[PDB]
């Protein structure tokens, strides 16, 4: 009665991750000189060029060509030996304003927290008690690996590193009325980008016993773990120079990595009156609110939101079946404690700070200190 | 109770992302049509006059991005200055070169076909329910069929004032059913779709309703208390990329499902075969289809997980949300036992080196037939 | 005793002077909020692109992509009919700061005019009493030419007419002791970009009648006249889609067409410290003084400037005989009358001021509201 | 007095403007090692981290712009980010499209290679004077000799500290002659080249001045009166595409006579013999200099004008400043039956075809031997 899942990550320096820094970076920057700023900015990363295209309506000045780089930077590539350098690569703008069309049905003269939407509803949320992040075991193993890795190359504790890296792990599961017992590490996979100098044996041993060993619980690893460290050999060409990067082409590593299900709609460089964002870090609130409440073990929430209403449509549960109470019990509870009006979400969660640039890498769910992975003392 | 509503959305071919994921896929055939064993990471991107390639290719083959790119924006219909685009006229910038050699040589070099290890790691979902004939959700099946309908009414004259960029969301309300879902009732459709400036907007709501909606929906589906947002923002003169910085693969959940089943990540435009992100999501529908069709089941989730340079998944899954006989565990043993998920056989099995991908590149990847991984493939067990 | 000359000119539409006119609009631009903007800005214009790459330091906000698009709606480019739309075109800008190498030893704590050079002396001016424009006829006529063109185009009496255009006059002239004596006009060139409607025998009739002879003193034609009037055939494809275009690729349209000397340096897109466009521009004032002042009938003024000196090294006349003062008695004059210190020179030419962008078109020098074309009132 | 100051200057291989200057001609070069008659007009953009190619092109020849752009930056010399560039990671834009339709139907088609039309109009100009060996402004020689040296001593290792981009001036002393010039002493120079930030300023300016200039400028020119200005600026260690906006043909007169004589506007690199803007500039230097070098004058400049689509040009000018026994008009016969100055008869007289147009690109295209029109050709009168 088991089964396998799989969830993948990537670290600071992988190119679509990278965009998403710089995505959210520049409205951080926005949003420090106008909390009422509207951004909607992508960006390309290629060999030597970041470009950056979308629109923006905002009282601020930025320095592109300063955000861009000091956001190149603090990822680490600071050096044509690594493929990349923040100091010497070319840096376009082709940002505009807000399109004229878009800019009169959603927002200009309203009244904020009546607000309904400019859209439709989707919107998943999802939660689950196997790990204390309240997060799939799968995707937050992933997550730590990239991270253990750039904490250890930032410290010279293996300065053959470089910032592009991927992961992918593999966890055996069992089911348990609905919910999922992860009982052991099925399969890791780890790729670095790393110096010319080290071989693949120092890698591979470095991997296994700085790097996994001291990330995954040893309860969870055996003698039949699976391990595909450095499989491709050769990892010395990387960053945007190995694969273009995009923004908001890792929604899967940003979210629930292939659990629960979701609507489309990519977070990095948009402002909090994309309900594609708002609702998404609200439905994670809810979701991880009602497993830290004790009310199920597993759930997923989907809030069907409307055009002209501002209150939620339809805010359908599925507990999966680990909940005493009703898939429409958990629902008087959750309107009885929760306001999802998009501009009520963004009063509640704090969303016009800049935190945005902090959420595009490692996970935009399942991390300490975020206003929507602290769950609400559910009344009832 | 036991009823929910679900959302699903689409997108006309105009979208800024679906001319980037149409650009880069046109890309691929031309590279097809001249090498099938091309290696294609062509990402295309769309903004206000721009069209930009980015990526990486090697193939012998020469193509005139110039004259691909123009073509299949003169197809998707922006020829004047007046529809926001025009391909006569716009700037396309080339930042394509070679394939990354760390990349080729632990993936196709030196192996024979059936080795090819995948061109990169992730993890790739199939899905299918019995909820249609071509096993596909009802929200995401009727949101493709209507952006359909507004580009044949388009070229064809019916309504000559529509634009190529359109939108749509289709919430419909169901109904669960012993681990199925049954379709009952459409709830909401909104439609925003670009028109020119001489139309009255009583004009187009009238021709939305009548021409497209009700030739498009069943009947039983809708009655007459369904939310009809036809033309919701207001005006939709400006449209294109130069209302929205367009990227290949931003529209992935469209491509797919609609936002049913699950989805790993991976986009599918401007990638041939060897990124399994594409091929082993082709064979996951193939799949989850051929169970449905196959009376094995009614509603199926699968999914596939790879390593780079690996030729074996890493691993498989199946579930059946309970509407099978039979357990998991064994429609999982079924599936070893009659597919093949290496991304050198996979190959063969669809013929997935012929130029047939800028078809796939709008209204969806998956129902629709012509497509090898939409005929069933009768199991063996 | 007679010989031919022949000087070129070109219209608002030629992506060349495209990008001049942008250039020199953003420096406008600049100089409107910023007096004291230093400002680099070259422009490159190809089919359904505006790129702006250089270097800019300034406390003024500038919306670049208006200041574009509405350089490329004066010039006339409104559709895709006609190659290029200001409304649809691609906007790139890859502007950074003034080079901080080059900001610390030339600006930055100077007291103005006592500012000596960062570079050397060259700079060259002319003047000739063949024109009132103290100008050389075959330049005259061939800015002219271009400039009746867009007067018709934009009133509607040759709604065929489309912006790039391109024209080349061939005076024959006789020696005068040093001066030169414009006798008849022998070579007229002209190409313009048309409609697809008008065919070639009206537009060569309209070019001669409305054009030629609307602008050339009817003097200097006769029957033995040379008309090459759209010898190309065919030209509906023009501006950025015929040719690429950069600014400063028309320097002797922009100065004497061939008569004279030029030092190399472009105009557009350079605010007044560059010593290439303030220099030009004063050597031209000297010259223009001296040929009008009735010292001279044409002359040729050279100003090698120093680096640590302010005021000019070395001034030499060159008379080419038409003087009865000899080439160092006028030396006397010139520095009695001229203060040629850099920093003197913005304060008397009023260099400051965004005048910049009007200049970028028909020529720098010849024409009636410039300060530089206003003779000084010589005492000797 | 009788005497006067002179300025002219010149820059190395790693200035902007001349990156540009020297990629445009690679990468005619490589269309031209391919098809010999193609139609080039490549104009190269260099900013921070960006060569951009712009222009039109029509050759039947497959070349690698991402290969033949970089291998140009690796020549110069910009092979790390401590220099501000490197070849190897920056990033390469390529809006090359085809040559206009409208401009090819009145320039080249159809016609036989003697009655090619001027590919443009335009004015070209050729000068000469007997002041040096070369038949070229002592002003202009010198200033171009001290960035070779520079270039010289950075690659063999005598100055490892040396970085590619640089520029001189040369101030020179002279006195007319008869209408001739005589160059009497070097007034000033001035040198600023990128250097490295571990080297002084003391011992950079030391072997300026003892193993570059003296070992370029004769020593009679040079006396204790000269100014030199070495490393005026203060610090050069940023230099290259990251402190000047490079673009092609910003360096004209520095190609030519470095003030001296006249220019008509033109620019040469990028350009096949088809646009006169090069071709007919080339033949005038051939005809100046091959005047100076046959006795019939000491300085003398010519013109010559085109009309696009017209085969023979639209006039011919000749000034011999007063340094000839013979009249202007005199040497205007002479030419006139000894050259041959349409644009297809330009191509046989000085193999204009072959792709040698890359070494032209820096430190000037007149006055130095190996180029056809440096040699001159023996009158006949
Ligand atoms: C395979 S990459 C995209 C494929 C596409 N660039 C191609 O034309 O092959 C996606 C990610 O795969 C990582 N990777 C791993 C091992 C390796 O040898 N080279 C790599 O580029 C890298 O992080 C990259 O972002
Ligand atoms: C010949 S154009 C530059 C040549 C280069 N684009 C080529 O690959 O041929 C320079 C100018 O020549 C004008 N011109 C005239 C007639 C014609 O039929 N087409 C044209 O492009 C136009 O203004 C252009 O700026
Ligand atoms: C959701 S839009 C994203 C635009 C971007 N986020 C921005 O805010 O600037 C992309 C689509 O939103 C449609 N749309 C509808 C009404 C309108 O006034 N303007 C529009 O752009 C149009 O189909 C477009 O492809
Ligand atoms: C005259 S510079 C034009 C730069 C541009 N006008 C600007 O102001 O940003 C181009 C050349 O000026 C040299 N130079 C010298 C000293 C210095 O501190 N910085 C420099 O860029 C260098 O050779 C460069 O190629």
């Amino acid at each position: 009665g088991t089964f396998l899942f799989t969830s993948e990550s990537v670290g600071e320096g992988h190119p679509d991750k990278i965009c998403d820094q710089i995505s959210d970076a520049v409205l951080d920057a926005h949003l420090q000189q106008d909390p009422d700023a509207k951004v909607a900015c992508e960006t390309v990363a290629k060999t030597g060029m970041i470009l950056l295209a979308g629109e923006i309506t905002s009282r601020a000045a930025v320095d592109y060509q300063k955000v861009v780089r000091e956001a190149v930077k603090h990822i680490g590539y600071d050096d044509s030996s690594k493929g990349f350098d923040y100091k010497t690569c070319n840096v376009l703008v082709a940002l505009e304003q807000q399109s004229p069309d878009i800019a009169q049905g959603v927002h200009l003269d309203r009244n904020e927290e009546d607000i309904g939407a400019g859209d439709q509803g989707l919107m998943f949320g999802y939660a689950t008690d196997e790990t204390e992040e309240c997060m799939p075991l799968t995707i937050v193993l992933a997550h730590k690996l990239n991270a253990k890795l750039a904490e250890l190359r930032r410290n010279g504790t293996l300065p053959w590193l470089r910032p592009d890296s991927k992961t992918q792990v593999t966890v055996q599961y069992m089911q348990d009325r609905g919910a999922v017992l992860p009982i052991r590490v099925h399969t890791i996979v780890i790729s670095v980008q790393h110096d010319e100098e080290v071989c693949l044996d120092e890698m591979r041993d470095a991997l296994k016993e700085k790097v996994i060993k001291a990330v995954v619980p040893a309860k969870y690893l055996d003698e039949d773990t699976i391990y595909h460290l450095q499989p491709s050999g050769r990892f010395v060409i990387g960053g945007p120079q190995g694969d273009a990067g995009l923004t908001g082409r890792k929604i899967i590593v940003d979210t629930y990595g292939g659990w629960g299900a979701h609507g489309g709609g990519a977070f990095s460089g948009k402002d909090y009156t994309k309900v594609d964002r708002s609702a998404a870090y609200a439905a994670r609130w809810v979701a991880k609110s009602l497993v830290k409440g004790g009310l199920c073990r597993r759930v997923l929430v989907q809030v069907s939101y409307a055009i002209g209403v501002s209150h939620p449509l339809s805010i359908s549960i599925f507990h999966y079946g680990t909940s005493q109470k009703s898939e429409r019990e958990l629902l008087e509870i959750v309107k009885k404690n929760f306001d999802l009006r998009p501009g009520v979400i963004v009063r509640d969660l704090d969303l016009k700070k800049p935190i945005y640039q902090r959420t595009a890498a490692y996970g935009h769910f399942g991390r300490d200190s975020f206003p929507w992975e602290v769950p609400k003392k559910l009344k009832y």
